């Protein structure tokens, strides 16, 4: 089997993208961001506190025929962001572009963090990194991924994240039509439950490639590129003005200024971001000073190869045996 879905931004942004996923019988549709750095399916539900709930489109189990509480089963997360939410468990069908999971766990939220209310495009959450991260206790569960794998025709699933523009999640099949060249494959560990890689080197606009070892996660739930503060401080000194913030939370920049491209290494290969794509508009409405879209990952613990490096790519997630991560230029 294979399935395929397009994923939508959710603002002008890019600062997140969603992607329908049916749930139930018979479906109710919602809109899930699609997380390779989490291992929880959760949605706002007709059990999430109803003060938290303003707009999002919910997953009602009793009115699926097909759901089945999950006994004794409960849930809690937290995110990178200080986000979090929890609930209970359901099983129920659940369907992405066609591919189909019978028994899939779907966590009802009772309460979600502010974050999550406050925005209303995001229905919940469809992680896709390793069932080792699952929260749901005493019994964890699989992903939507994991429980697909062995139906697919090819253990795989490839994000094609779009620049101000959709893009497609593809489950099973590679669509060789949807990049440039050749994709470079790369060694993933899964030890922390991610799809964690080393990319091999930096370079910024038109400056020479610096050969270096970058440990990080390839997470499509991440809206920026998270790098060491050397890497940072090197992209951010080819914009005149731009200097962090310590009050925004980051490194900004002069909205008039035209920002260089930044290139990753992916072995012998090269992904480059172009500049605009690091351009995350004013800090507030009307300012003059705009957020920069790549960020140091010092505070954080990991580097976050989030999606102002993804969506220049097209990225293959193998979740053969032994896991690797493909990526393609498009």
């Amino acid at each position: 089997s294979t399935g395929s879905a397009t994923t939508t931004p959710i603002d002008s942004l890019d600062d997140a993208y969603i992607t329908p996923v049916q749930i139930g019988t018979p479906a109710q549709t919602l809109n899930l961001d699609f997380d390779t750095g989490s291992s929880d399916l959760w949605v706002f539900s007709s059990e999430t506190t109803a003060s938290e709930v303003d707009g999002q489109t919910i997953y009602t189990p009793s009115k699926s025929t097909t759901a089945k509480l999950l006994s004794g089963a409960t849930w809690s997360i937290s995110y990178g962001d200080g986000s979090s939410s929890s609930g209970d468990v359901y099983t129920d069908t659940v369907s992405v572009g066609g591919l189909t999971v019978t028994g899939q766990a779907v966590e009802s939220a009772k309460k979600v963090s502010s974050s999550f209310t406050e925005d209303s495009t995001i229905d919940g959450l469809l992680g896709l990194a390793f069932s080792t991260l699952n929260t749901v206790s005493p019994t964890q569960q699989k992903t939507f991924f994991d429980n697909a794998k062995a139906s697919l025709d090819s253990p795989v699933f490839t994000a094609d994240l779009g620049y101000h523009a959709p893009g497609t999640y593809n489950f099973g099949f590679i669509d060789t039509t949807a990049y440039t060249g050749s994709i470079t494959y790369t060694a993933v560990s899964t030890k922390q439950g991610f799809w964690e890689w080393t990319s091999t080197g930096y370079a910024v606009g038109s400056g020479t490639f610096k050969s270096t070892s970058i440990d990080g996660i390839a997470d499509t739930g991440t809206t920026l590129l998270y790098l060491p503060a050397t890497v940072v401080s090197a992209y951010w000194a080819q914009v005149s003005g731009a200097k962090s913030s310590s009050s925004v939370g980051g490194y900004v920049f002069p909205c008039s200024a035209t920002l260089p491209s930044f290139t990753f290494g992916v072995g012998s290969a090269r992904i480059v971001i172009p500049g605009d794509y690091i351009d995350f508009g004013p800090i507030s409405t009307g300012s003059s000073s705009c957020f920069g879209g790549i960020q140091s990952s010092a505070g954080i613990g990991i580097n976050i190869f989030g999606d102002v490096a993804l969506k220049a790519a097209f990225v293959v997630f193998n979740g053969a045996t032994t896991p690797t991560l493909g990526f393609a230029s498009k």
